[PDB]
DNA sequence: TCGGCGACTTTTCGGCGACTTTT
DNA sequence: AAAAGTCGCCGAAAAGTCGCCGA
């Protein structure tokens, strides 16, 4: 009994995707919206820079279907250690705001808060459509 | 089979603790009040002046959970040794003046009084619910 | 007596190949 | 035949109680 659901977020590294990853993940169709890249993130780790750079996806299938699917038609597109931690997303009006860390838990927790312009949205990702 | 409850008290030793313990507390997501910093109560012990310097946590538990989680719970949060003599609280209201001192068997056993301008509230501890 | 800790138990949840349904 | 999709099944950690105490 696993669960399945049209909203999605995962995070994708920048060594394991290919070059054109962008018109990659254009061919499949499905609205998504790209967080700008997290280069900037402090990590919970003393004397420690900035956690490795990755990007937060929110992806939104057409119909109910299960973590798993989605991991491995990404893992077919850009190689399979290109993403990870593919979750259910509850909230979508959240998760999107959260690829800014300008919801109210990234505030909160006062994490660095990036430039709404470079989210990259792919096939017409219409945030007011999911909220 | 030991006792359930929701009240806690514990105290924070600050040689055992990490300098973020007072954001790590935050995480829990729980309503948490920390006494002032108790640097000078009276030792029983002659020739001693004072105890060594201890905070006072006042725990909420979400739900009835068991002494020893709540000693899991910040063992792990803040380390090993953070922690002392956790108890259930059955009078949030009379444990809450004790961390500053100014309850009834405190006032009533000459306990060194601390200013309440120190008290920190965690996750929005409104002492006034829980009467 | 009653706070304590290691041992244990229990959810919790994200992986990943294998099998299965859909194209 | 191939694509997509789900189904067992694993592992680890984050949680929790239990056993015995021990001063
Ligand atoms: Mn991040
Ligand atoms: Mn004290």
């Amino acid at each position: 009994a696993k669960e399945k659901a049209r909203y999605f977020t995962f995070l994708l590294y920048p060594e394991s995707i290919p070059s054109d990853w962008e018109l990659k993940l254009e061919t499949l169709g499905v609205p998504m919206a790209i967080s700008p890249l997290h280069d900037k993130d402090k990590s919970s780790i003393k004397g420690q820079k900035y956690k490795k750079a990755h990007y937060h996806v929110l992806y939104i299938a057409k119909n109910p279907v299960t973590a798993d699917s989605v991991r491995k038609k990404i893992k077919l597109l850009l190689g399979e250690k290109s993403l990870a931690m593919v979750q259910v997303v509850l909230n979508v009006e959240n998760m999107y705001l959260y690829l800014t860390h300008e919801s109210k838990d990234a505030i909160a927790k006062k994490k660095h808060v990036y430039d709404k312009a470079d989210i990259k949205l792919i096939n017409n990702f219409d945030i007011d459509r999911y909220v």
